[PDB]
């Protein structure tokens, strides 16, 4: 109203408000020490308590960008400490927010934050709640200057619970330790996928972007009309846009009004969002952006009655073709809350090729009339892949079915650095113990969405240090061809294996102290090296080896002299092993 900082204080709460105002200081100026921002937020929060004692009171009808920008510009160390960034300062707004956003760091050259002993984490969490989970938000949002605040604010109750049950517990490390993990992960992964979703958005541009978004929409919304969807589709859009332009403000005004919006016509769109609309207003958004599929109608009609029989499919095509294509993709993916998004994009592409093709034929009808047939082939590939994967997952453990990935890889991308094959090969193996424990219908959408994040992050480092030609084509190619051209990788021919080298494979004592994540790595990377050599070697020929060197460890780790048996046995594994694989 007549006073924004008092709005929003009303709404989010005191808490709350202090957290977001952290999180967006942090975000801005990344170099400042914590306790400097602490202060701004005291003094921004006080100022805000100002207004809403008296909305009237000064400053209080500025606009939260001038208040924000102002405040931003009181840090004397300005130019000193951001340089450039100051002469932001000189600027009226918006040419100064504007001028904020693009001196906005995507990421700084700040240390690693590393994880310290779990009773040094509970002490100090113990000792001061608060500033022990302020400065750690700091941290983050310091070094993810483009993550949502609200969200992350989300990640730190969760955190705030997990040192709370886990700290109480008998074994603190049995219970903490794997849920800081997950935590991670989790964040790892909305963090990817938010700055996937804008890569794409910048590269591919709207129209895709809109397409994807019927599609998710739809499956989502299956009750909801193709106008309503649209409607939605539109804002979401907008939504996307702005957040990614990096606005906090705008971001969050726009998420507000779509959120409400939704709640309002919450029973034309959804049966499932009554919960979510009832949650507190930082968390509406938040609910329903992941709220789970509703239910499909059961009376629902075949879909080639109005797109592959009717002779007016060309011609209410021609008279709006991407709304016509719109409705295919609402109408097919609708039905299919199975299938992967990308997966009912490349059936609506092969659509609108067909119609391309055929509407420009004699008998248009005749043309176009066996296009449901070309659809079959699409859908079973990744199908397929599924509960070929799935099985063989079932049968090794996680840890075996990496190996196994490891393996396949190594030899269709040799090029690739050893340390990256067995990241990735691991990250997809994960993917196989998180998803194939879901029936069927829910299998192909949650491979999509991990392995759409694994091959971005594949993608990158390949950016970074080119590597193969292949590798760039799939990494280039159409978003939707991404994961279909790295399926398509055979055994590189042209390869020749890496020079044998007797260090690489040497393996001392050391190896029987290491915990298992190290164990495994240093055993995954062995095997790495060791296809990079043998490239020709059979699944027999690789088994062989494996089985040997699984035994010599077990057996040099549990008897006397180590570091002996270890050289000794080991010079004999080696000269065995060249021999086997010739
Ligand atoms: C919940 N959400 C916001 C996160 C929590 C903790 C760490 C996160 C990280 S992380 O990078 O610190 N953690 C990962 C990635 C290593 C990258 N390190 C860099 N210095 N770049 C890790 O420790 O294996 C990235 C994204 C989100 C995170
Ligand atoms: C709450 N309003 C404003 C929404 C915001 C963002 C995405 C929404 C979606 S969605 O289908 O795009 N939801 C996305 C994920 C949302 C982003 N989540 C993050 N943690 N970053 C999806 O399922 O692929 C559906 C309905 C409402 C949404
Ligand atoms: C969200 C802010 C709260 C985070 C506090 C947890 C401390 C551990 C984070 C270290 C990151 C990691 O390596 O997992
Ligand atoms: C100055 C203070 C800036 C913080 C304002 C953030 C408002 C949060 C709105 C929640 C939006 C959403 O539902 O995602
Ligand atoms: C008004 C609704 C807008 C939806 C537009 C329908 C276009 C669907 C065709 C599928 C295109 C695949 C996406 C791409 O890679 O370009
Ligand atoms: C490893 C886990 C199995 C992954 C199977 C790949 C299927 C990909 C589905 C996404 C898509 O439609 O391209
Ligand atoms: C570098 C290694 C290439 C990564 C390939 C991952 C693609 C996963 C889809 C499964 C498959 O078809 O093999
Ligand atoms: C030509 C040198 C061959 C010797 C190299 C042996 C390295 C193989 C790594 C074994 C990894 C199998 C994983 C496991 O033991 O569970």
């Amino acid at each position: 109203h007549k006073s924004e900082v008092a709005h929003r204080f009303k709404d989010l709460g005191e808490e709350n408000f202090k957290a977001l105002v952290l999180i967006a200081f942090a975000q801005y100026l990344q170099q400042c020490p914590f306790e400097d921002h602490v202060k701004l937020v005291n003094e921004v929060t006080e100022f805000a308590k100002t207004c809403v004692a008296d909305e009237s009171a000064e400053n209080c009808d500025k606009s939260l960008h001038t208040l924000f920008g102002d405040k931003l510009c009181t840090v004397a160390t300005l130019r000193e400490t951001y340089g450039e960034m100051a002469d932001c300062c000189a600027k009226q707004e918006p040419e100064r927010n504007e001028c904020f956003l693009q001196h906005k760091d995507d990421n700084p050259n700040l240390p690693r934050l590393v994880r310290p002993e779990v009773d040094v984490m509970c002490t100090a969490f113990h000792d001061n709640e608060e500033t022990f989970l302020k400065k750690y938000l700091y941290e983050i949002a310091r070094r993810h200057p483009y993550f949502y605040a609200p969200e992350l604010l989300f990640f730190a109750k969760r955190y705030k619970a997990a040192f709370t049950e886990c700290c109480q517990a008998a074994d603190k490390a049995a219970c903490l330790l794997p849920k800081l993990d997950e935590l991670r992960d989790e964040g790892k992964a909305s963090s990817a996928k938010q700055r996937l979703k804008c890569a794409s958005l910048q590269k591919f541009g709207e129209r895709a972007f809109k397409a994807w978004a019927v599609a998710r929409l739809s499956q989502r919304f299956p009750k909801a009309e193709f106008a309503e969807v649209s409607k939605l589709v539109t804002d979401l859009t907008k939504v996307h846009t702005e957040c990614c332009h990096g606005d906090l403000l705008e971001c969050a005004d726009d998420r507000a009004d779509l959120a409400k919006y939704i709640c309002e016509n919450q029973d034309s769109i959804s049966s499932k969002l009554k919960e979510c609309c009832e949650k507190p207003l930082l968390e509406k958004s938040h609910c329903i952006a992941e709220v789970e599929n509703d239910e499909m109608p059961a009376d629902l009609p075949s879909l080639a009655a109005d797109f592959v029989e009717s002779k007016d499919v060309c011609k209410n095509y021609a008279e709006a073709k991407d709304v016509f294509l719109g409705m295919f993709l609402y109408e097919y993916a609708r039905r299919h809350p199975d299938y992967s998004v990308v997966l009912l994009l490349r059936l609506a592409k092969t659509y609108e090729t067909t119609l391309e093709k055929c509407c420009a034929a004699a008998d248009p009808h005749e043309c176009y009339a066996k296009v449901f047939d070309e659809f079959k082939p699409l859908v079973e590939e990744p199908q397929n892949l599924i509960k070929q994967n799935c099985e063989l997952f079932e049968q090794l453990g996680e840890y075996k079915f990496q190996n196994a990935l490891l393996v396949r890889y190594t030899k269709k991308v040799p090029q690739v650095s050893t340390p990256t094959l067995v990241e990735v090969s691991r990250n997809l193996g994960k993917v196989g113990s998180k998803c194939c424990k879901h029936p069927e219908a829910k299998r192909m959408p949650c491979a999509e969405d991990y392995l759409s994040v694994v091959l971005n992050q594949l993608c990158v480092l390949h950016e970074k240090t080119p590597v193969s030609d292949r590798v760039t084509k799939c990494c280039t190619e159409s978003l939707v061809n991404r994961r279909p051209c790295f399926s398509a990788l055979e055994v590189d021919e042209t390869y020749v294996p890496k020079e044998f080298n007797a260090e690489t494979f040497t393996f001392h004592a050391d190896i029987c102290t290491l915990s298992e994540k190290e164990e495994q790595i240093k055993k995954q990377t062995a095997l790495v090296e060791l296809v990079k050599h043998k490239p020709k070697a059979t699944k027999e020929q690789l088994k062989a080896v494996m089985d040997d060197f699984a035994a010599f460890v077990e057996k040099c780790c549990k008897a006397d002299d180590k570091e002996t048996c270890f050289a000794e046995e080991g010079k004999k594994l080696v000269a065995a092993s060249q021999a086997a694989l010739g």
